[PDB]
């Protein structure tokens, strides 16, 4: 049964811990692979990790020997009982709650193609249009009413670039439009629905130490601006989750260096550019070092809730580290120091 | 089909072996978790064996890094097989019939959390209500009418706690009272159901030589006392099982040792203070150490009988050793020599 | 589906290769358990093999430590993918259609005891009756009608020793008989269903050059004799296929030594002392060293037909070696050199 | 439900990668076998990876010993995932939409014998005709209307030998034709369904720069010549996709050496001489070495598709190299640099 996605989010007071993936204790004679940026996506029936690798194990880049696999959340990533989904040096997938959608960018750095795979079965495929760097989420994709949408970004890392937002359907793309987004910078975008809409935060390498969003329907008709909480541009991989006109704030304690990763509720941070909010939670220590972030989701089919459960994982840098990853609850909870 | 758990527990003449858990020589060149007390419980459809571990293998404590695992019964925990539940270094989990519910307790000796998962889903949390390293039972938790209950402590481990018995549905707690009961111990409860109630043999670490018991109900009223076998008190975990007014005891041969391991039936023990018995059985040898023990058990929905069978596990202490476990009977046994 | 086994055997002008296990060259560096005699027993979704082991690795005996594990057909005998079975130094198994039957024995030589599980759960007992190493099959089960029968022998290796039959019904023991067959001995027999009555050829380890066998029905109601091809009395575990008068004969080349292993067709060798016989084929060649053999079955729930397909197993001597399992076919088949 | 295999086959304007199998770099301290020349195959649920190994590990042929196994498309090929199929040195397989079906020759090369395989059991055999190297397809087979079909090779390599077509139906042989063809010689046939017909592209490892063909119907009724983009003759295994009178391509960018792949689109290639073509696409570049090709489809009941989509695989040679294969659309994509 297609996923509906027509719930809204869930109101949550708190964070507490759901996994622990990427261990490396386990590494020392195990045969594990060696990842980074490890992400988490939900189908009806499992959580499950994937990752980027060229088969590199430890204790033994973009390429086209470079491939995404995946394995049960909390699971160690090893030879033995990884899956494998696609071929790509940068990828996205997610469950539209019949299969698995899995977009993967491989080929040449000056005419990158995506491939988009439904099922394992390659369906369609989108060729680079500005000739520089096909990139995607790193993450979980978007699903409303049985379709799946994505962000996609080709140009300069430190410039304008082109932004191109794409609604696929069981792994065709139906309808795509080009972002009129004039000094935004959007790389690494991580997004969810609400609602029968989209919400993306992404990542401003530009010119922006805060972060730039897009909003947007079915039908792509987009909104853009950034969290106030500046409304216009003033990096790390990133997310926050919009509540009415408050927002929930993942970020780090400190902010010349990558120390910590506090989650703060920010009941006018939307709209506002104050600095006031009314709670805070540590889910990473001062002395910890935090890196790479973003949001997933649970959605009603799975969880059996009226409403969609908001997720999130942060990889500690230590060098790879593990990636922790934490979902919402209204129940109590306490900071936490790994 | 949820546990209905409303027929008595199996008359047993006697217990015979089932599966052997933990083992070493396996892990002398494989790649094999190193675990401590692992604990069964079972699902209508197989029994699984659940552990603690930090990722250390063999050949190679609360922590915010320990996590609890599973493999299935007599399988080698192994980083290739096991299934990850949660994220703790005090834990319990049962099957209701319809999925797994997990108990794990994390976070700092001063304000744990209780992150209760249903189905792989956080559903509900409990935070420490004295503030002194929140504890669970380590054993498999009760389940009756789709419900299933449990004994969590907080407090010293040397004097007098606070005690409090949870009954969850679905991963949420409904229902929870805090028990009156002074002078008592109780850590490392060892529950069952039987006809409808919910009985717990539990470790006295403070001053009782004997071991202290709890019975409740649905709606959670309780009674106490201690096996007769003084009436009132006089460690390790473990368990026995309630017959009328008899009762099977699992204990070591020696008094002020670890040596040795034997089920005695005591006709009146749950009530006299006599010494005498009918019958008794050799479960580990004199030589051997034994160390840990606790119960679990079979119900009709697995079995296929009108009954619910007792079973038990005793870790054989060697250091880690080997977790034995056995299963009641009404036919011909003999005494067992590892 | 409860198996039938009311059908005639197939009939086989010829045998051809099925599976190779116990490879050894993959546990040069693989984790892989030393195992010997493995065994194979099907059900109606995929054969499996059955060996016991102390969990020792290569590259790295009546034992309560000594379990039965098992593996897909053709499988590699890993502790990563062994599944666990029962705690025996002596076991078989089959499945009646619905589940799998497995018989242990464990315990002393002086007092074993058999522990039968149906479905992973202790079902039943049998106690030693004449308390002198209780000893099973070694092989398949048979079974007919739902119920699987069995031949447990206790006594001396070298002597008059006590023979039972046992009919098994879903783990439990409903009818048992005990032979009178002065001078026979029936050791690790081979027993398999045709036409609703289970055969049975056994080992003589006594004084018995030639094998003795013991035919009965489902009431337990039974003959015995030897393969005449004298039928008197005139080792290792072996077979035979028996068609009206005429039997297939799996045996080594030399009478002496351990080389070569062939099955030869003499028409009237059940009941005839002749030496004559129609066809035979080389499966094993002279130079090469044989060892254990036993049978099994392919029922028509497995196999699409309207008859029992026959099937068995040699061990290769080389030491452990190889156990290379044959199936009957009516098509043309070679010789084979190992 | 049974493959129809009756719809035609895909207009592909373009290939795009699949997977990638035989990776090394996991080998270097991972338990990997060491394979060969590998084959995919699909059946309505998943696609499949086949080879022959000894059990040779690495950091660690006509034989008996050599047995076909396969794991799931884009995994390890270890022992402690590969499924046994059969024994054999030269074997192929594929799938009806109901079982597997699995033909492998094992023997010896005086007196070789297939063994054809239904769903693990034996269900026919075919013994060599001319005693010269039974040798099969070392590929996919085709399957139209529940019934796969074959073509087998029984003589020299450097002459001329005789031809044989199989049609098979739930793994027993219903029809066989021996094929007229002087001076051809058909070796590692490559074949695919195509609107209820058989197209079969082969390798002349006589005398044939070219490559010859077979085409036949279900009632084994057949025509032959070579593409004549000369029609009569002018080595490694390859493939070729027939469109009309178009045939597109699989080929080495050289011709003397083994350097570069590329997949050309001649649209009067069938049945022309001339050297003209529409359109290219670099598979592998000069550097890298290209060795063993050939195709497999994907069934409308995998797909969801109206047609049949046909993809390929290529070995590179780098020794054993890596397995890459791509799929067939008719979406933008780029020349590929391994
Ligand atoms: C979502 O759509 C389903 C029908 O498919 C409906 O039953 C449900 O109430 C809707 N939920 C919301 C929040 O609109
Ligand atoms: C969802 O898609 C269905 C068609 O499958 C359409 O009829 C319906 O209007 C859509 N609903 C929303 C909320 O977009
Ligand atoms: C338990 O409840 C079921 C109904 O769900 C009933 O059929 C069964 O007899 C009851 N067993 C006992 C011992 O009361
Ligand atoms: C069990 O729970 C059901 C509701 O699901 C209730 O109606 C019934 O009375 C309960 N029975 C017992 C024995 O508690
Ligand atoms: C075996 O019994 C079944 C009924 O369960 C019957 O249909 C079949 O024909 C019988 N076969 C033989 C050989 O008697
Ligand atoms: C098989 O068992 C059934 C009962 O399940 C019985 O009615 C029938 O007579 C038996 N048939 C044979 C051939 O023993
Ligand atoms: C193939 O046969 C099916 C019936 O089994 C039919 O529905 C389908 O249209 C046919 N396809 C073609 C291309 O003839
Ligand atoms: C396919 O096979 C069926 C029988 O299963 C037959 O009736 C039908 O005519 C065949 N169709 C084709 C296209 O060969």
């Amino acid at each position: 049964v297609k996923l509906a996605g027509n719930s809204s989010l869930c109101p949550v007071s708190g964070w507490a811990p759901l996994s622990k993936d990427n261990s490396v204790r386990i590494g020392s004679k195990g045969d594990v692979f060696v990842i980074r940026e490890p992400f988490i996506s939900c189908s009806p029936l499992e959580c499950r990790t994937f990752f980027l690798t060229q088969g590199a194990l430890l204790n033994d880049d973009r390429s086209p020997y470079r491939t995404l696999m995946s394995v049960p959340i909390g699971s160690v990533p090893s030879p033995y009982n990884a899956r494998f989904e696609s071929i790509a040096w940068s990828a996205s997938a997610c469950h539209d709650g019949i299969n698995w959608l899995t977009i993967g960018i491989t080929g040449p750095d000056n005419g990158a193609v995506a491939i988009l795979k439904y099922n394992g079965i390659i369906t369609d495929t989108i060729k680079s249009w500005r000739n520089n760097i096909l990139r995607t989420q790193e993450s979980e994709c978007a699903c409303v009413n049985g379709s799946c949408f994505t962000v996609m970004t080709d140009g300069p890392s430190n410039g304008q670039a082109s932004y191109k937002i794409f609604r696929i359907e069981k792994g065709k793309i139906v309808k795509s439009v080009e972002m009129n987004a004039p000094n935004y910078h959007y790389e690494e975008c991580s997004c969810y629905p609400d609602s029968s809409e989209i919400t993306c935060v992404c990542r401003d390498n530009w010119h922006g130490s805060n972060r730039p969003w897009v909003s947007f329907n079915q039908n792509l008709e987009y909104q853009i601006g950034y969290i106030c909480s500046s409304c216009g541009p003033v990096g790390v991989k990133g997310f926050s989750f919009k509540y009415g006109n408050g927002v929930w704030i993942g970020r780090t304690k400190s902010i010349s260096s990558r120390n910590g990763f506090e989650m703060i509720w920010d009941p006018n941070g939307w709209t506002g550019t104050d600095n006031n909010f009314s709670i805070k939670q540590d889910i990473v220590g001062i002395n910890e070092w935090s890196g790479y972030s973003g949001s997933f989701v649970m959605h009603p089919e799975l969880t059996g809730l009226d409403c969609i459960v908001p997720c999130f994982w942060v990889e500690l840098i230590r060098t790879s580290g593990s990636s922790i990853s934490f979902c919402g609850v209204n129940s109590d909870t306490v900071g936490w120091s790994w």
